[PDB]
């Protein structure tokens, strides 16, 4: 409260530390259906049912610029990446199963770098 502060976590080096997570999951063998954008035009269903679309070229440009206030709200998007890759394919498809393989990478670096 007022005058009355918790002892500071050193974040001074988290900017880095997400973008090196960030480079080992844009070069991850299964992030092909994440580097980019959904074509909203070519992929019937996506606008509407995805809210909030997001992918790692997208993550990228708002960490290159400022537009992450802090470690979580960077952790928030790349969550966003694979709870939209749940919502719209099956478990067992291709995309399905490379969207859980990369939530799983991303959640153990996330950890044993921050955690
Ligand atoms: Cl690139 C692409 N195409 C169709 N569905 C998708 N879900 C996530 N990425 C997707």
């Amino acid at each position: 409260s007022m005058s009355v502060k918790k002892p500071k976590r050193d974040d001074s080096k988290d900017l880095a530390l997400c973008s090196m997570i960030l480079t080992e999951m844009e070069t991850h063998e299964d992030a092909w259906p994440f580097l980019l954008p959904v074509n909203l035009k070519l992929v019937p269903g996506y606008k509407k049912v995805i809210k909030k679309p997001m992918d790692f070229s997208t993550i990228r440009e708002k960490l290159s610029s400022g537009q992450y206030p802090n470690l979580e709200t960077f952790a928030l998007d790349v969550r966003l990446v694979f709870d939209n890759c749940e919502t719209f394919n099956e478990d067992d498809s291709d995309i399905g199963r490379a969207g859980h393989n990369m939530r799983k990478y991303f959640e153990k670096k996330w950890t044993d770098t921050f955690k």
